[PDB]
């Protein structure tokens, strides 16, 4: 008879996908967690020894939830009492444990309640974020060292993010960066002073009888933004009873006369330290590589080491600039820009010269920088075959740019199209990382022979489940939307015959320098519609997508809902023509950006879509906040783009809203896409006379990830397709 | 065919109940609004003098919400810029307008916002609160005088109640009260420094970029309550360069040594003022009527002319004791107590004596005195035709209590069964209040001959238009529970047929002291679900329901959500018995107290409810303030009933909803019951993995009143409904 995949065990993952999570501390060494035990691994033959026992672990007393070793291996850090704030940031208790002697250090501990910490990148020493401060310790059974003074809860953040740097901009926690060999801790210091606060009910646990409010300093659109600083301190002279020796370096005048931000950091050498500023606008970026002035320990700054580049079509990188890769002299560096045809790729920049040679070219996109040595350049692109929803592993010889290797594109060319990479501490090894389209697959290989190693993980397991299992099919392909090559994938259920008529679920992202086919393996939500439920699930990546040039990316600058939405439509009537997509039964779907997009399409007025979903959605980009907004909308005021802000909400199509069921899903605790989105909403679909669905989830952020909210709002959206769907 | 009320015909009144709004003025005449005119009825004979045209309102510029003459008939208040707060409360801007010249007042204006104002009961003098302070105009040109100094936004509140004294204590906002001759002004002062806050998110209109958090001294069970403090300003002395002359009355010692109320004040004479005092627990209360002292200018206490009146199985009176009804003279009064058999009837009290005489009698209750002369007491019952559902107006002589009359009773005896009243300012005249079964009568009578003098309103433009109409019966009816006899109704479907099987919606409040089931005249949601839809609707009254007597109503004494939730699912058992009732579809749903019911009943497992909505509930008693819920179920400590706080919220019985198709609803703006309630509710049983469905209402509040959000939610709940009763 053979069972389908069930939303059961989706929501439980009875199928476990299996991974292999490694950390490089040497050329050719590597920790790996192994059933709690860490083994070091050497690279050359694959001989293991035991780093440290499990049985460590459980003489702690608490559960173990991260460790980070020493670069020296002298010492370990235990991380616990995970307590988690936004997407990155958090905060937990440390223990150092003392490898020598094999014994745990009890005294001048790492405080509890610790917002960041991390070794120095040479020996043992340790920095670490509390109550926004920043502390040194350089030895781990000695006193710490303040290093700031200013900290304080919502105000000033020394050495971590506030929320929107945290979100938009480092994608981190973090910002805090030792020099490579430890003599200099470098840090930005956020002032959140002027920022507008958020702020929104938290319930907490039920024995809670006032209900809390949450307050985040959060700039929405075109409010006052949290400022910058940036320092470089000098730990050598750290001591008791001295002075912090710091010195701050500023942004070039170019980026200094208006609002701005710091968005990269790179330690060149010892004595060199490279920054990536952008202003507001966020279509001018420069770099500035500052030396360290071994007479008067400044960082200096020239116009010769200062390298600019903008984007007059939309704004500059995908996200965020891409960060510059330099050689180990620091001389030059490799960094992805926009060359003439709007394609991303690696282009050579000398540190002293404004002009840069590109070494890559074609249409396609250079993704990342992974390795650089003397004589190679690896790097990550989508070339293989033309398809953006595929990545590879290619090495590019320095002195010769035409020889260029793909380690990756026919080690498994059916089972392997989407790669990422990891190399080790010079680059005499790699872990590659295959993610699909069929079972992920772990794999170690050497630079010098292009050789793979052995195999680390082939999920070997999760295919004798699946076996069992009625799997559906994933298909890529391609369709023309007004003169353009557009990607697009569905998941078709098993025994997929064209004759019958299948109801049809557009799943959508469709933001900005967002890609939403690709050849991943993922066991989803879909994987239960078609395999249990026969529905199609149909994914697209139209205008405003990645990957594929500035022309398609930079489609929707300053106009955000409009093409993004347009070619979903329009792509879904395509879908809709084909003889076995039933037009009576068409939804649509999505998460954040997705159920923004979602929204508009269901206000469209389209006749295509009978219902859909909006998870937890933007619904007036006002409502957003500034660094992501402005940089695909500008500011709104009349001035600018107020207009095309106006027009773009989802409010302004309330009335188009009363032909489709429409389900709205929001948690009350969202500190990303803020409740007032979704309860805005809400309000004009109730003063329209709309009919339509709601479901708020208590207590829930943006990703709606606590276990039984998990369960709950899947159980909640198979029901909602379903009886949409007419589905017994 | 005819046609059928429809969902349309509810949400937008088509079919409009009138009725007649007048105000006494003197014991034989009374002002009137009609087309805009307010007319000087006379009720000697029936003669009309136009008091002021509807051209007079035109002129000012506003639109005019109410009008108050003040008593000597020289000065009219118009009240315009109404804004609204909580159930009561209100802002509104004020403007006075002389009779004699007939012009406006420009100089020297009542400011704007002004929480209440009052006319002095003679003359023309004015009191009001301004920003929590107390104002004193003796004349409407005159400059005002400031009496208080305190007034302090959510902390200190003079001449107005804070949230808790407002909903659950005065049933009103004003805290003033004038003397017969204008001389004194009463006022009382609540102080909510140890109040902690009620905080929630306003989102307001879509222009609002950051919502703001509505911050309000809300005290929870058990939590630190407001403090009172009761003055005495002798308003003789009020003058530019004079200080305020006033006496602070302070409770009783039996009621001064603990947490205590102020629930009640009654002028007697121009010397003689009454208080009521409660206990926080609210079982013992207390009369205290004092006397102005001439030479000192004190108010005295005395133990002679204190009433005490104490509660040993529940609390005192209905939702606070009844008020003193004082003679001319002030040497007696008469009062609504208990009773042996403990039923509610007046009794003749002395001022200065303990003992009182029982004046009516029998296995029915007093609703309220509504007038007394030195001959008559006037007073509404439920005595007529045994049912407790009704309400008639009786006269008892002085000097004979056998000598009752029913003045009400055989006017229209199957068209009025629910009965209201308005006496003249010497009761020498009457205006008849009918609210059912039949259409609203309103009718005037004099107190010589008991004549109906004139039909003031009959609505009979109503009558027409229900002929075209298919209008439901509704049916009143007994079934026993557990050896008591309790009343039921039913709003039956047109035409109604005894062979099919028609489906059952129970309409339950259930609240203590309450009753759902009454002879009252409603175009509802009911009327509309019984004509269109053909659907019965059922309500019904057990234990703790009101007007049947102290043995009923404290049967939930300390135990809410027991007795009267088994009460509502064995009496719907008995309806289910019934050939007519669909056993497979029966639906319960409540507001307030009601959606607390309906979601205690949903999880009771009984079996006998496919599904039920909740709007607004209560989910756990600790979340609701102190007045209402310690008055039935104490404090919520391991001392005294925690035990039953803890299993008699909704989330206890989380696991039952498993069973039902449940409809949660709630306006985020909510004062009263908090969305907190139902943020707690919905996150036990996402946590308990149980399917239900949500609907919030953005910025609205307790009653969800706002044209588009009560046209939206009645849609909402009928299409809900539609599909668990399977109708097309
Ligand atoms: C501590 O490490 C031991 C290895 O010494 C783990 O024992 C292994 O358990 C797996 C199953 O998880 C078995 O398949 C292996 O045969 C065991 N290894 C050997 C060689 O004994 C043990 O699981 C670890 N303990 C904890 C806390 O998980
Ligand atoms: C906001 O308004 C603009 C301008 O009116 C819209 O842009 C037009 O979109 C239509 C597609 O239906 C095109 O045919 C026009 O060429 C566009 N006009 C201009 C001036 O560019 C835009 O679509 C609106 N935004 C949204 C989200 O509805
Ligand atoms: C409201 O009540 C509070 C008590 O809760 C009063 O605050 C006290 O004021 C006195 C006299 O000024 C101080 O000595 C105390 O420190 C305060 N008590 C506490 C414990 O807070 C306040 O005075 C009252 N307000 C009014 C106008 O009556
Ligand atoms: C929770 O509190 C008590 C738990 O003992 C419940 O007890 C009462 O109700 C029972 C109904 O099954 C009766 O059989 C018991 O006689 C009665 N307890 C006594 C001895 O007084 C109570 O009902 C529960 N309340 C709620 C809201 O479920
Ligand atoms: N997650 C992402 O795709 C990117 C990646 C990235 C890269 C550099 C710096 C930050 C980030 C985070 N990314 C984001 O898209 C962050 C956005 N806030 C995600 C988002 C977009 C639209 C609406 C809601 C929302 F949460
Ligand atoms: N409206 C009512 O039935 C009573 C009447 C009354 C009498 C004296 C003083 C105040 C009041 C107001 N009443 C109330 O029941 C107030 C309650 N807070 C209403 C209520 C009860 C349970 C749950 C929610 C809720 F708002
Ligand atoms: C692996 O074996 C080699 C033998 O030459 C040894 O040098 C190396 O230390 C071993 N690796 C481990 C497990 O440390
Ligand atoms: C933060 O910025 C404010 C102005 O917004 C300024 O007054 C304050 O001194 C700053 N604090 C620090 C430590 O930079
Ligand atoms: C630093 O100063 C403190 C307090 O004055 C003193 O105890 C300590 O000895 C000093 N440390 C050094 C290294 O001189
Ligand atoms: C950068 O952004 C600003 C403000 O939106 C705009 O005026 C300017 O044209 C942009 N520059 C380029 C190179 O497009
Ligand atoms: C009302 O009209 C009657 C007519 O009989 C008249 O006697 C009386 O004066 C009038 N009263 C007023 C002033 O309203
Ligand atoms: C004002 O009253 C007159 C009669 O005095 C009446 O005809 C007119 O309709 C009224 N105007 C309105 C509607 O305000
Ligand atoms: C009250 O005092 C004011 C100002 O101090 C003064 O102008 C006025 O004359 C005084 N009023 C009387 C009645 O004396
Ligand atoms: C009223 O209730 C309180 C608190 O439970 C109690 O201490 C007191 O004795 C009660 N009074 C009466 C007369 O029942």
């Amino acid at each position: 008879s053979r069972r389908t995949y069930t939303l059961t065990d989706y929501l439980k993952s009875t199928f476990r996908v299996k991974f292999y999570t490694l950390q490089w501390i040497s050329d050719h060494e590597y920790l790996y967690k192994q059933e709690n035990n860490i083994l070091l691994f050497n690279a050359e033959y694959g001989n293991s020894s035991i780093f440290l026992e499990n049985s460590t672990f459980d003489e702690l007393g608490y559960s173990t939830n991260d460790y980070s070793v020493s670069p020296d291996r002298q010492f370990i850090l235990f991380e616990y009492n995970y307590v988690k704030q936004w997407r990155h940031s958090y905060t937990a208790s440390y223990d150092i444990y003392d490898l020598n002697k094999r014994q745990l250090i009890t005294e001048e501990r790492i405080p509890n309640n610790t917002q960041w910490i991390t070794w120095s990148p040479v020996g043992h020493k340790l920095a670490y974020v509390w109550n926004n401060d920043i502390y040194v310790k350089n030895e781990p059974n000695l006193s710490s060292q303040r290093i700031t003074w200013t900290g304080k809860e919502n105000v000033i953040y020394n050495g971590v993010t506030d929320w929107v740097y945290e979100e938009e901009v480092f994608s981190a926690y973090s910002a805090l960066w030792w020099s490579p060999n430890g003599t200099f801790l470098a840090y930005a210091q956020f002032n959140d002073t002027e920022v507008p606060l958020i702020e929104y009910s938290f319930y907490s646990d039920e024995s809670l009888q006032y209900p809390k409010t949450v307050r985040i300093p959060y700039p929405k659109a075109g409010a006052e933004n949290p400022t910058v600083k940036f320092f470089v301190v000098d730990t050598r002279t750290l001591s008791p009873n001295a002075s912090v020796t710091s010195y701050q370096i500023v942004p070039p005048a170019s980026v200094l006369i208006g609002d701005h931000y710091l968005c990269g950091v790179t330690w060149v050498t010892e004595e060199r330290i490279s920054l990536q500023w952008i202003r507001r606008a966020q279509n001018y970026s420069i770099i500035d590589i500052c030396d360290y002035d071994e007479s008067t320990g400044r960082w200096i700054s020239s116009v010769a080491r200062q390298h600019i580049e903008i984007s007059t079509t939309g704004w500059v990188g995908r996200f965020r600039p891409a960060e510059p890769h330099f050689t180990s002299d620091g001389n030059s560096f490799y960094k992805i820009i926009s060359n003439e045809e709007g394609y991303k790729h690696i282009c050579h920049f000398q540190t002293d010269k404004s002009n840069c040679t590109f070494i890559t070219k074609g249409a396609w996109e250079v993704i990342g920088i992974e390795a650089l040595t003397s004589d190679y350049l690896y790097y990550i692109s989508n070339e293989h075959k033309g398809m953006p929803g595929g990545r590879n592993l290619y090495r590019i010889q320095l002195n010769d740019y035409t020889k260029v290797t793909c380690l990756s594109c026919e080690l498994n060319p059916e089972r392997c199209q989407y790669y990422s990479a990891s190399f080790s501490n010079k680059a005499k090894y790699y872990q590659l990382r295959c993610f699909g389209p069929g079972l992920p697959l772990y794999t170690l290989h050497s630079s010098s022979s292009d050789k793979e190693l052995r195999v680390l993980e082939d999920n070997s397991a999760l295919d004798k489940m699946l076996q069992d299992v009625q799997m559906p099919s994933k298909k890529l392909d391609v369709i023309n939307l007004h003169g353009t090559k557009f990607w697009y994938q569905m998941i078709l259920p098993p025994h997929f015959d064209k004759s019958k008529k299948y109801p049809l679920l557009i799943e959508v992202y469709a933001g900005p320098c967002s890609q939403k086919v690709d050849t991943v393996f993922r066991l989803s939500w879909a994987t239960y519609l078609a395999s249990t439920e026969n529905i199609i699930v149909a994914s697209f990546d139209g205008r405003g997508s990645g990957y594929q040039g500035d022309k398609i990316m930079h489609a929707i600058n300053r106009r955000l809902g409009t093409f993004e939405v347009e070619d979903q439509i329009e792509a879904t009537r395509q879908f809709s023509k084909m003889g076995f997509v039933d037009d009576k039964r068409i939804a649509i779907w999505g998460w954040s950006y997705g159920g923004y997009v979602t929204s508009m399409v269901l206000g469209a007025g389209s006749g295509v879509f009978k219902c859909g979903i909006a998870v937890a959605p933007v619904s007036k980009w006002e409502y957003y906040d500034s660094v992501y907004t402005e940089r695909y909308m500008g500011l709104p005021t009349p001035e600018d783009n107020l207009d095309y802000y106006r027009n773009s909400t989802v409010m302004s199509r309330a009335e188009n809203f009363k032909q489709v069921e429409y389900l709205l899903i929001h948690g009350t605790a969202d500190d990303n896409v803020h409740f007032q989105q979704s309860a805005q909403l809400s309000k004009a679909l109730v003063d329209a006379g709309v009919d339509f669905q709601t479901m708020w989830y208590t207590d829930e952020d943006h990703g709606i990830a606590s276990n039984m909210a998990h369960q709950h709002i899947y159980t909640h959206m198979s029901h909602f397709l379903k009886q949409c769907f007419s589905l017994p």
